[PDB]
């Protein structure tokens, strides 16, 4: 959400938003919209009012004007509830749009989509195999460290894991959290539903309303990231200057609709229903230095997970067609993937300024006592089961087992995944 | 889903079975549709049969006995329509009432309901205090370890655990999963949703239908319990005699619709509609011995995890008209909850015989060759975060802090959980 103020002052800048980041969104007929509402509720003004004028002229007039009010005040009343209800209906529409209209990305963003990204910095490289490297689902076929009868019981992009494997994808997450914990965010494991006001909140709803699962006869929605929650947390609420910057660490299981296609046909672990994520999620204040430090905390937290995983990545900036409505700068850290010979999205960290702050309420009392929609920032920490799809490829030894990363020796108890059967 | 062989020839076994359990299904009813179906497949293949032998006898045959037999074919071609029609009424709704049938409860089993569960044992003491205790949730307002505000995030029965017991949340359900590891069961961490296909394979659908959040717009259901996919992973497979027993430990977040209404203010960690599971299944030979040997190992595990959980608890033999239609036993195990000055069910251990094995089609090849029905059971391995509610009341400290039990520690990095504020 845009402040409606600066939205009338220079639509301009959300016109380039709306064009460069590719939003259907005519910024004209909102505009127009507008002007009927504020029109209508001052139209609306006029009738209620006059019409408590003439209810007020009513106790004491004679026999004769007495009836003529009544008759007046009926006409007025008439008057007044077809303005009401087109008003409700004008300001629906208008609310509707409004949660449409995209932040303005940064102005080094790339313009286009995805096509237009930019790598950043490239750390590490695609290993040079001593022996011909297999690819991520048949060393889980090999070790027998995957079910694939899961896939008659829930469904495809769906993955079970087993033995070391299984052991290791709970390793991972505690890292992870551990990880974030010694870099200051606050540990939380939350639930992976909410109700839609919080998919609101991010700019989930309405943009990709196509992307989330609801659970059928609820109000809740299964979230996708551990970010509709952590961002509604505080809606409503004005926080404390001093509290700023909030850096929450949340972990929960993370579900996707999945509404969209694997070109690379469908499987393995890299497109799954549900997955298991720790978010990085920063709520700073209304600077842009402020989110530029936060930006950067998040992306070498991200790095720095991926040097202790010693996982070949580069960082990309997105393009502003890609990176979505609410989004002042994106950049997305993807690792290598032997067998695709390509880098592969693990992490996106996105600076988001107020967008999501004035749709979830998210407010604080500056330094010097203006309460001010805070800015929001979040990338993600880990997330698994796609980092196996890297860790099992690159980590892949000759005989088919996979090396754990020495960081996460302490987390597994081994320094080899052993199969299983 | 039980024999219909043995439904035919014992049926007052199922009688008390249907009484005792307190299950709501006419058996005269269904032995009845039973009989009625087996007489039309009967009559069925004596029409089919005379149908066949009369057009044989037809084509040429004396002109006056062939106009007596097209007659009769005539006559046996519509009783046939009939037949069918009646045949494919009949199953239909003898299979709905099958899938309602109750295995009758192991002899030794209290027969009455709730109130007729009867405690075997109890291990360990109430804790004694120097100071009065506090309640869980007291203990996690004090240290800052929930975050109340998911409630409004994500309505009731959500938690939202922060910082050492988030950690402490993850580090336990990592524990149980290498607890179980280590005693012989094959870890594997599971998807949380499974088709229709699946509940119906463990009894949860019909019987427990409304326990159990169903996405929307999909075909699919979220498990409240792991068992769920555990149990349809083999379905239609014969397993060899010698992959016997499957012990499996699988781990996936468990959902629940908690449609039971509400009594007992029973808010806090103890009836959330998501947490996390670890299961231990066990699909065993189909005999008794086989069983009740799974059944003790199943029960000890969890009973070896209280232990190591420095945790006061008891062993309740559940009654016949309280452990559920399927069962044949089921051992819940209850630890001390101080500050209810009650024991509260932790694990719920059950042995199902075949019930479950012939409703998802689970078999073996025997020694002998011959396919057999196995027998499934099933315990909770740990469950988070219903036991964290008893370890913080029963570990808590004068200070309001917590202690890590031994076991734990290596998993926690520290003996004290400490507080956010
Ligand atoms: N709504 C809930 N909130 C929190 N924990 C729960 C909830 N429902 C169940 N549990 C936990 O999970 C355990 C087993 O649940 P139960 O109702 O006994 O179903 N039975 C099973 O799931 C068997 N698979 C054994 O795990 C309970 O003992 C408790 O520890
Ligand atoms: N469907 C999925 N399956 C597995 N991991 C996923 C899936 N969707 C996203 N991810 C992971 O979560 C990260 C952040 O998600 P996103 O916020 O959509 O970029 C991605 O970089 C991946 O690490």
């Amino acid at each position: 959400m845009v402040d409606l103020k600066r939205l009338r002052q220079e639509p301009e800048v959300f016109h380039r938003a709306i064009r460069e980041k590719g939003v259907a969104l005519d910024l004209e007929a909102l505009l127009a919209l507008d002007r009927e509402v504020q029109e209508l509720k001052k139209r609306l003004q006029e009738v209620q009012t006059e019409r408590n004028q003439v209810a007020k002229r009513v106790p004491k007039a004679p026999p004769e004007e007495k009836e003529a009010l009544i008759a007046r005040g009926k006409a007025l009343g008439e008057e007044a509830k077809r303005l009401e209800e087109a008003l409700r209906e004008k300001e629906a529409r208008l609310e509707a749009l409004l949660l449409q209209v995209p932040l303005p990305p940064w102005p080094g963003a790339p313009v286009g989509g995805e096509e237009a990204n930019r790598e950043i910095k490239r750390v590490g490289g695609p290993p040079e195999f001593s022996f011909p490297p297999l690819d991520h689902v048949a060393l889980m076929e090999k070790n027998g460290w995957w079910e694939p009868r899961i896939s008659q019981v829930s469904g495809s992009r769906s993955y079970a894991l087993k033995g070391d494997l299984a052991l290791y994808e709970l390793a991972l997450l505690r890292f992870a959290m551990d990880f974030m914990a010694r870099r200051g965010f606050l540990p939380m494991t939350l639930p992976s539903y909410a109700r839609e006001k919080a998919f609101l909140g991010t700019g989930h709803f309405p943009a990709y309303r196509d992307q989330v699962w609801a659970i059928a006869e609820t109000d809740l929605y299964l979230t996708g990231t551990a970010e509709v929650v952590l961002n509604a947390l505080h809606s409503g609420e004005i926080l404390p200057y001093e509290a700023l910057p909030l850096r929450y660490a949340g972990y929960a299981p993370a579900f996707r609709s999945e509404a969209g296609s694997f070109g690379k046909d469908v499987r393995g672990l890299m497109r799954v229903h549900q997955f298991h994520k720790v978010e990085q999620y920063v709520l700073t204040e209304a600077s842009l230095e402020a989110s530029d430090r936060a930006f950067q905390e998040l992306l070498e937290n991200a790095e720095e997970i991926l040097r202790l995983l010693e996982l070949p990545y580069r960082l990309v900036e997105v393009a502003t067609g890609d990176m979505g409505p609410g989004k002042w700068r994106q950049v997305d850290i993807e690792v290598y993937l032997p067998s695709e010979g390509r880098y592969r999205e693990t992490h996106s960290c996105s600076a988001l300024l107020d967008w999501q702050a004035r749709r979830a309420n998210l407010r604080y009392r500056d330094p010097e006592g203006r309460v001010r929609y805070a800015y929001t920032l979040n990338n993600t920490a880990l997330a698994t089961p796609r980092i196996l799809a890297m860790l099992l490829e690159n980590h892949q030894l000759q005989d088919g087992r996979v090396r754990v990363p020495q960081a996460l020796i302490p987390y597994m108890g081994k320094e080899v995944l052993e199969p299983c059967g």
